């Protein structure tokens, strides 16, 4: 997989961000994760976590997997990176997202995230408390 540049247009919630990619605006949905919606427990905290990460980053990057790049809703499917740190992984490690939506052909980082989830659960963090 390769990292590609993107610029933050607007943080939306734990799972999504409006980004400029190849000079066009696009909602990006994080691969391999499911965060609670704002109205659910830890939803607000998830949104806040990701917002801070992407807003404070000097460099935002997107990494497509080997499979589908856009979902049924026109959203880009990618690993999102803030100053080299994957937001997808960080959410799971902090117990603010579960590993989810793992489809064949789009699961390069499955094990990495699952490892993070186990550590979050072991630490009884957030979703796991
Ligand atoms: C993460 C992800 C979600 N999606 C779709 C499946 C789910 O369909 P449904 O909308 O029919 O439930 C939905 C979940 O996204 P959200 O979790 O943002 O709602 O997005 C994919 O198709 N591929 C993916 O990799
Ligand atoms: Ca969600």
């Amino acid at each position: 997989l390769h990292k590609e540049p993107a610029t933050l247009i607007k943080a939306i919630d734990g799972d999504t961000d409006k980004l400029m990619y190849k000079g066009q605006p696009m909602t990006f949905r994080k691969l391999l994760v499911d965060t609670p919606e704002f109205n659910e427990k830890y939803g607000p905290e998830a949104s806040a976590f990701t917002k801070k990460m992407v807003e404070n980053a000097k460099k935002i990057e997107v990494e497509f997997d080997k499979g589908q790049r856009t979902d049924k809703y026109g959203r880009g499917l990618a690993y999102i990176y803030a100053d080299g740190k994957m937001v997808n992984e960080a959410l799971v490690r902090q117990g603010l997202a579960k590993v989810a939506y793992v489809y064949k052909g789009n699961n390069t980082h499955e094990q990495l995230l699952r490892k993070a989830e186990a550590q979050a659960k072991k630490e009884k963090l957030n979703i796991w408390s």
